[PDB]
């Protein structure tokens, strides 16, 4: 056999030399050099050091500035929360696991590791479909007098958690399951064994269709809409109104956010589909370690894109960080927001 299937795992390594050992019971240094696990460990460490501050700061700024209440300000607050669950929820176990070369906490640690990374990536995916819509509704504007209230935003946000849970929670209760991958320091869905006892093959198709192919289609199609309408070609103050102008900006970002997602998840999803379609073949531990661990940057790139592509949020952050105010920068030239400063309501 090309690998070592276990009742709970599947090491992508032969046991012809009987050197293979349950990744819930002993180090896996026979799969790779010990320094490489240190790499994973060092890496998970730096990611937690970046992901915590960046996501918490994002979260703190959004709340403190009483005017940051657009559908986008919501979706990104949602993402910051989901990213903090990633950091504390599973990254703590993946660093702990990398440090020992195996899942000392056994399947429980594997479930934390798998669930939160899944929950996180899937909340991002669904939050992108919501943006695609909102994006659409504003650009190609379907109604002749409609506007997303905060309620809607909270709707979309609530929706992303139902959809993400629909995919991440099943494996914790008998449908498919989380199992260690690559150097066995991370945990994902089961694409390795057909384990009928927990109905793995069906869940995998359920996830690639309901939680992937489909949301992608929506998002892409929706784009093919904001193709003839709002385009990447973004000019200066007023595009037909400085209003319309700054509309082109949010869309440019929602589009970058999509590219960042694919870069981050296509390789993983790709290796994952392969394995599913080539169960038992001869792949090694590094095969999935690389995209699996690279995809964990998904807990941080969202806020970066946001702060770099949103003059208003960046300013509210500089305003916040600069303890007092003095949003130096160039401000937003347009609206601003905060708590006691110029968070002065100014609609109509
Ligand atoms: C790869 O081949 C190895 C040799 O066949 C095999 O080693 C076997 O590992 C088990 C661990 O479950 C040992 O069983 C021990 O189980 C408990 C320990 O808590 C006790 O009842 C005894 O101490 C018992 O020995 C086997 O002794 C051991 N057999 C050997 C070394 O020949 C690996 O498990 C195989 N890799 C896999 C499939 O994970
Ligand atoms: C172990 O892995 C090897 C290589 O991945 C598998 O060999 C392949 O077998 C398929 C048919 O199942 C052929 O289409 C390929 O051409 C084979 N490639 C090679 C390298 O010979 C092998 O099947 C696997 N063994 C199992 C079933 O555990
Ligand atoms: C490091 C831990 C990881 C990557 C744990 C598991 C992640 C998954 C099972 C992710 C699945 C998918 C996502 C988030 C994005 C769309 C494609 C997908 C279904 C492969
Ligand atoms: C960017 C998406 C990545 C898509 C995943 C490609 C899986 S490709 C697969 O990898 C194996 C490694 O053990 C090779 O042995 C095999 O020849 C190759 O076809
Ligand atoms: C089109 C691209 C959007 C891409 C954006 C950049 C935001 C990036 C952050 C990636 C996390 C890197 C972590 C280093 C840890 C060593
Ligand atoms: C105004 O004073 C100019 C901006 C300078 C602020 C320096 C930015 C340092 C970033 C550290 C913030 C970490 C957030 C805390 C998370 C717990
Ligand atoms: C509120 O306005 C304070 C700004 C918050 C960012 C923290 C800035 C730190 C100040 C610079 C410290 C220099 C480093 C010296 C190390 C010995
Ligand atoms: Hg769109
Ligand atoms: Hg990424
Ligand atoms: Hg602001
Ligand atoms: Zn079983
Ligand atoms: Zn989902
Ligand atoms: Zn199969
Ligand atoms: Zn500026």
């Amino acid at each position: 056999m090309n690998g070592t299937e276990g009742p709970n795992f599947y090491v992508p390594f032969s046991n012809k030399t009987g050197v293979v050992r349950s990744p819930f019971e002993a180090p896996q240094y026979y799969l790779a050099e010990p320094w490489q696990f240190s790499m994973l460990a060092a890496y998970m460490f730096l990611l937690i050091m970046l992901g915590f501050p960046i996501n918490f700061l994002t979260l703190y700024v959004t709340v403190q500035h009483k005017k940051l209440r657009t559908p986008l300000n919501y979706i990104l607050l949602n993402l910051a929360v989901a990213d903090l669950f990633m950091v504390f929820g599973g990254f703590t176990t993946t660093l702990y696991t990398s440090l020992h070369g195996y899942f000392v906490f056994g399947p429980t640690g594997c479930n934390l590791e798998g669930f939160f990374a899944t929950l996180g990536g899937e909340i991002a995916l669904w939050s992108l479909v919501v943006l695609a819509i909102e994006r659409y509704v504003v650009v190609c504007k379907p109604m002749s007098n409609f506007r997303f209230g905060e309620n809607h935003a909270i709707m979309g946000v609530a929706f992303t958690w139902v959809m993400a849970l629909a995919c991440a929670a099943p494996p914790l209760v008998g449908w498919s399951r989380y199992i260690p991958e690559g150097m066995q320091c991370s945990c994902g869905i089961d694409y390795y064994t057909p384990h009928e006892e927990t109905n793995n093959e069906s869940f995998v198709i359920y996830m690639f269709v309901v939680h992937f192919i489909i949301p992608l289609i929506v998002i892409f199609f929706c784009y093919g809409q904001l193709v003839f309408t709002v385009k990447e070609a973004a000019a200066q103050q007023q595009e037909s109104a400085t209003t319309q102008k700054a509309e082109k900006e949010v869309t440019r970002m929602v589009i970058i956010m999509v590219i960042a997602f694919l870069i981050c998840w296509l390789p993983y999803a790709g290796v994952a589909f392969y394995i599913f379609t080539h169960q038992g073949s001869d792949f090694g531990p590094i095969f999935m370690t690389i995209p699996a661990f690279f995809a964990k940057t998904s807990a941080v790139y969202n806020p970066v894109i946001y702060i770099m592509m949103n003059k208003q949020f960046r300013n509210c952050m500089v305003t916040t960080l600069c303890c007092g105010k003095n949003p130096l920068g160039d401000d937003e030239a347009s609206t601003t927001v905060s708590k006691t400063e110029t968070s002065q309501v100014a609609p109509a």
